[PDB]
C-alpha cells in the first residue's frame, strides 16, 4: 500500500535486513506472516504479558489487507511508527527537563537571560541580539514571555 511504501523509503537497506531477521524469528513456521499464536509466544518469551485482546489490537493496527496476521511490509510499518513515536517522546521529555532546569527562578517562563544561558551551557556562541530576536520570534502570543509550548515549538 501507499503507507507501506512510505515506511520502507524511510529505512536504509541495512535496517530492513535487520528487521527481516527479527521477522523471521517471530514467524516460527516460516509461513510468511505472524499469527496471534506466534506473536503472543515471542512476546511472552521477552517477559511481556499481553491479553488476547491486546494481541488483536496490535495486529489490527497495521493489518491493511484484513488477514488477521502481520506480513513483512506491515511489520515494517509497525517498526517506523514505533521509531518515530520513540523519537518524538524522547525530545519532548528532554526539552521538558531543559525548561525545568534553566527556568532558574521557577516562575514558569523563560526570559532572555535564561534563554542566553541555555545556549551558552549547550556550547553554542550566540549574540545578545540573536537572543532577543529568538525571544521575539518565539513569543507567539506577545506577552513578552516564553512559556513551555512556545519553548517546545521554538526548539
Ligand atoms: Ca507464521
Ligand atoms: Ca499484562
Ligand atoms: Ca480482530
Ligand atoms: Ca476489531
Ligand atoms: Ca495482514
Ligand atoms: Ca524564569
Ligand atoms: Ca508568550
Amino acid at each position: 500500500t501507499d503507507q507501506q511504501a512510505e515506511a520502507r523509503s524511510y529505512l536504509s537497506e541495512e535496517m530492513i535486513a535487520e528487521f527481516k531477521a527479527a521477522f523471521d524469528m517471530f514467524d516460527a513456521d516460516g509461513g510468511g506472516d505472524i499469527s496471534v499464536k506466534e506473536l503472543g509466544t515471542v512476546m511472552r518469551m521477552l517477559g511481556q504479558t499481553p491479553t488476547k485482546e491486546e494481541l488483536d489490537a496490535i495486529i489490527e493496527e497495521v493489518d491493511e489487507d484484513g488477514s488477521g496476521t502481520i506480513d513483512f511490509e506491515e511489520f515494517l510499518v509497525m517498526m517506523v511508527r514505533q521509531m518515530k513515536e520513540d523519537a518524538k517522546g524522547k525530545s519532548e521529555e528532554e526539552l521538558a527537563e531543559l525548561f525545568r532546569i534553566f527556568d532558574r527562578n521557577a516562575d514558569g517562563y523563560i526570559d532572555a537571560e535564561e534563554l542566553a544561558e541555555i545556549f551558552r551551557a549547550s556550547g553554542e556562541h550566540v549574540t545578545d541580539e540573536e537572543i532577543e530576536s529568538l525571544m521575539k520570534d518565539g513569543d507567539k502570543n506577545n506577552d513578552g514571555r516564553i512559556d513551555f509550548d512556545e519553548f517546545l515549538k521554538m526548539m
